[PDB]
């Protein structure tokens, strides 16, 4: 379940 980014898209 890891994401294509960390801090790109969170909301």
């Amino acid at each position: 379940e890891e994401l294509p980014w960390d801090e790109l898209d969170l909301g």
